């Protein structure tokens, strides 16, 4: 019996196109959960579109359908994207579906159950002009006889009929699962920013509207419908069959990483975990927030462009995954050049092609290895356990970093024995300089392979390694056995 893991992205707004934001976040997260399936993990992963809500209804009356039909418009071009990202989603999760209705509204009634839903109102002072909401003690009235905000702005007074759940009762609780989980919310940086948000002060929180009726209607009251933070979040379980708890996809709760953006984190980390709580399940193990990416844009042209893994790569590579970063025409060409066509392309090349030439198109038979063999075949296996270490962590960048390494490492050692002299002076060493690149190349290829998927199939495809052979388990236990045929080389990353 493989052990479960559960992994999901926040779900996308269809409002407009997809963005890069939201290809980033569909990248790290299906190489996570690759990197599981490889690691011998029962897997499920999920992504999604949040469909609801009053920009979406206004969205559908400016074109003049349906906000359904708009839905299904939109969000057509989000499952396109997931297709062309080379997403291993099992599950697509659409606000808009039935399944999605039925368990919004059971897990509404059992916070009812649990005393933690009343209905009241959201009376106070709002400013039009800042969009913002505001108490009286930071209000003001001017000689104007008009009550104005702390920004120089004039506030009304704004009344609406509204649910609100019981979140001031979870404070002391959230404090003890921050205590007792130190990696509930990662980064560092996000989890003091939650901490510090709840240590002061959490008031009830307004669950439904009146204003549209494009929404989960509430259960006894469809006059009201719920608003995005019951409705969005609850995508997470409604993908494993919620509330029937006798589905088979319902082992998969918890879940054991919600990949977010840093934008939403108070939602998923304050928010999320008090609903569970109310509704008598267990809370995930860990929310990860990423940051945002700048351009120093659309990601269907940039995979057109630059090719889908060099994209991959370099997303996951170059920012350190948490903290913003940027991307540019100039940094994505350096680099993927550099570590894909030059370094990782190349290497295979020059090895494959000497093998093909010399070796008669088999993997040579390797003698006795030499220090500088040992070095670098460890380098390989070392780097399998501190990626996984640091996949652990959500540490894409420093996983890529360890195993890309080895690949400059091996270039190195390929370039310092001088096969091509060996040639003539020794062909046997010649053999084993060459086997020991082409077993680097295969414990690359198959660590590689959660990142950069049809590149490396490619590689692998060209060791000869069989298809039952691509786990994480079969980097110290399947080695190239001398012998075996390989098919003509054919370069796996073309330079840009
Ligand atoms: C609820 O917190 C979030 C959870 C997820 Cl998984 C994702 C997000 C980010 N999505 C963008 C928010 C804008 N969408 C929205 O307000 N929808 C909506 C509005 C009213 C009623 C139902 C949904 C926010």
């Amino acid at each position: 019996s493989r052990e479960k893991y559960y992994i999901t992205t926040a779900i996308a707004y269809p409002n407009g196109k997809p963005h890069i934001g939201h290809a980033y976040e569909l990248i790290a997260t299906d190489a996570m959960a690759r990197f599981q399936r490889l690691n011998g993990m029962d897997v499920y992963f999920l992504t999604g579109t949040d469909e609801h809500g009053i920009k979406m209804l206004q969205s559908a009356r400016k074109e003049g359908i349906t906000p359904r039909d708009l839905a299904d418009r939109n969000t057509s071009a989000f499952r396109r994207m997931a297709e062309v990202l080379n997403s291993s989603n099992d599950d697509y999760i659409r606000t808009s579906e039935e399944r999605h209705y039925k368990a919004s509204q059971a897990i509404w009634q059992a916070m009812v159950a649990n005393g933690d839903i009343y209905k009241g109102g959201y009376a106070g002072w709002y400013s039009v002009r800042d969009e913002a909401y505001y108490g009286e003690e930071e209000t003001e009235v001017r000689a104007d006889g008009v009550r104005y905000g702390p920004q120089g702005t004039p506030v009304e007074w704004v009344e609406e009929e509204s649910y609100f759940f019981r979140l001031s009762a979870y404070q002391d609780k959230l404090l003890d699962l921050y205590e007792n989980n130190p990696g509930f919310i990662m980064p560092a940086e996000r989890r003091n920013e939650i901490v510090s948000f709840v240590k002061s002060g959490l008031k009830d929180l307004s669950i439904s509207r009146t204003t549209f009726d494009w929404g989960i209607p509430v259960p006894g009251d469809e006059k009201h419908v719920m608003y995005v933070w019951v409705d969005a979040l609850t995508n997470y379980i409604t993908a494993l069959g919620y509330p029937d708890t006798t589905d088979e996809r319902w082992a998969y709760w918890p879940a054991n990483a919600h990949i977010i953006g840093k934008d939403i984190s108070r939602f998923h980390a304050v928010y999320w975990p008090a609903f569970l709580m109310s509704a008598q399940l267990p809370l995930p193990k860990r929310v990860f927030a990423h940051g945002f990416l700048f351009n120093r844009i659309d990601p269907f042209e940039l995979v057109e462009r630059y090719g889908l893994d060099q994209l991959r790569y370099f997303l996951m590579r170059e920012v350190p995954f948490g903290q913003d970063g940027s991307y540019s025409h100039e940094a994505i060409v350096n680099r993927t050049n550099a570590d894909l066509a030059n370094d990782l392309g190349n290497l295979a090349q020059r090895s494959l092609s000497m093998i093909a030439k010399n070796c008669e198109g088999k993997v040579p038979q390797p003698g006795a290895f030499s220090e500088a063999d040992k070095a670098i075949l460890d380098q390989a296996d070392a780097a399998l356990e501190t990626a996984r270490k640091a996949m652990d962590d959500q540490a894409l960048h420093l996983a890529l970093g360890a195993i890309f390494a080895v690949v400059a490492e091996a270039n190195r050692y390929f370039a310092g024995q001088e096969p091509w002299a060996l040639r003539k002076t020794d062909p046997a060493r010649m053999g084993t300089v060459l086997y020991v690149t082409a077993e680097v190349l295969r414990r690359v290829g198959i660590m590689v392979q959660p990142f950069i998927p049809q590149s490396a199939e490619k590689l692998l495809d060209i060791l000869a390694v069989p298809a039952d052979k691509r786990q994480f388990a079969d980097v110290l236990a399947s080695p190239l056995a001398g012998g075996t045929d390989l098919p003509a080389p054919q370069p796996v990353f073309p330079r840009y």
